């Protein structure tokens, strides 16, 4: 919906002119290409035209043209960016970079005559000398180390069982020795109800203690190697190494065949049923496989190229008092040495002419980069390909997990 829908229906020439000045080092970068929005595809090259790079190419991306997303029919009446053209729009921009420093851009969209051009003031503060940025130490991409369904997936299991396993020592503390709790689950089936809570496997797994004292401090309650299990699946979970991967790997064993053993012990020597105990199995059947598929993926990652998601979402909401939208999103570079550089962006984008530009409900942006060189290139240079789908909004409920509701959440 605008006269700036129809100006996107072929393929468009891209023109990207940038000023920069990151701790007082100045720098041009000029890039061109072309843009087709039909596919949601952008082909450009940037060159440097002032010598080497100050800033690893990667964190320039964000900043060196949204008009060019794919916008399903669907949400066709949620495209800001369309709608602003051919007059255009001023996109700004603040980027913090964690433990390091900040990145501030203004940018002019509009189009000149045939081409689309994006003209970008950048200025860079406060980074650090040997830090991330100005030592040159991101990888030359922008992927996605792990899948996101399985960050979400593992943060939500681990944080159910860190409820589960928190409410089993309520139940444990201050239910299971009361009288009145005995009565009231022979006659009644109720979730806090289970046998194992006072008994011999409720303290150490009934092992752990006579390998141990059946005194010492490390027979405990199930539900604090509960909660230490899953804090600490969670904690490592946050973290992509080979290393970390194999210790959940191992730690992920043991929950399964603990949870075999206690099931063992659940139907047949002490005959009775917990459904907490079974959800916490469950739970740690998930965590396994999510586990062997992260070592999976570690392992074969580099066939599996081709098929990876490596998609990163820039979350857009309307902003009506200033007829533009705001935007917000975060970036993670992945670092030589396997840390991870953080990169926050908040962003406003306002239209330049004063014609109807549509206000769009909350959605986001899946945007993927591919970045690479051309061998004829003998300057500072990068080339990159891009595939932005709009998406986030439907009606039915077999794709939900994909509504901006959720997304949100996980970011």
């Amino acid at each position: 919906m605008s006269k700036g829908e129809e100006l996107f229906t072929g393929v468009v020439p891209i023109l990207v002119e940038l000023d920069g000045d990151v701790n007082g080092h100045k720098f041009s970068v000029r890039g061109e290409g072309e843009g087709d929005a039909t596919n949601g595809k952008l082909t450009l090259k940037f060159i440097c035209t002032t010598g080497k790079l100050p800033v690893p190419w990667p964190t320039l991306v964000t900043t060196l043209v949204q008009c060019f997303s794919r916008y399903p029919d669907h949400m066709k009446r949620h495209d800001f960016f369309k709608s602003a053209m051919p007059e255009g729009y001023v996109q700004e921009r603040t980027i913090s970079f964690k433990d390091d420093g900040t990145y501030k851009t203004r940018a002019e969209v509009k189009f000149e005559g045939d081409t689309l051009v994006n003209r970008i003031e950048l200025k860079g503060i406060d980074f650090k000398e040997d830090g991330n940025i100005l030592g040159h130490k991101l990888e030359y991409n922008l992927r996605v180390s792990t899948p996101r369904w399985e960050r979400i997936a593992r943060v939500l299991v681990c944080l159910l069982g860190i409820l589960l396993s928190l409410y089993a020592f309520h139940v444990e503390r201050e239910h299971a020795r009361d009288p009145s709790y005995k009565a009231l689950c022979d006659v009644s089936s109720s979730i806090s109800c289970s046998k194992v809570f006072g008994s011999r496997w409720g303290r150490g797994f009934g092992l752990l203690g006579s390998i141990f004292g059946n005194d010492s401090a490390l027979n405990q309650p199930n539900s604090v190697y509960g909660i230490v299990f899953y804090a600490f699946q969670l904690l490592l979970g946050m973290t992509v190494s080979a290393m970390a991967a194999l210790i959940l790997m191992t730690t992920s064993i043991m929950s399964v065949v603990g949870s075999l053993y206690l099931g063992y012990i659940l139907y047949f020597v002490l005959k009775d049923l917990c459904v907490i105990c079974v959800t916490t199995y469950a739970l740690n059947f998930i965590l396994f496989v999510l586990n062997y598929k992260r070592l999976v993926y570690l392992n074969e990652a580099w066939k599996q190229k081709l098929k990876q998601d490596n998609s990163h979402n820039v979350y857009i909401t309307a902003d009506k008092q200033k007829n533009g939208i705001k935007a917000n999103f975060k970036i993670r570079h992945n670092v030589e040495d396997g840390s991870v550089q953080l990169a926050d962006h908040y962003q406003q984008n306002t239209p330049i002419g004063d014609g109807p530009v549509l206000l769009p409900d909350n959605h986001y942006l899946s945007t993927q980069s591919v970045l690479s060189k051309d061998p004829n290139e003998k300057r500072d240079h990068m080339v990159l390909l891009e595939f932005v789908t709009a998406a986030g909004i439907t009606h039915g409920m077999d794709e939900l997990y994909k509504s901006n509701s959720l997304e949100v959440l996980f970011q």
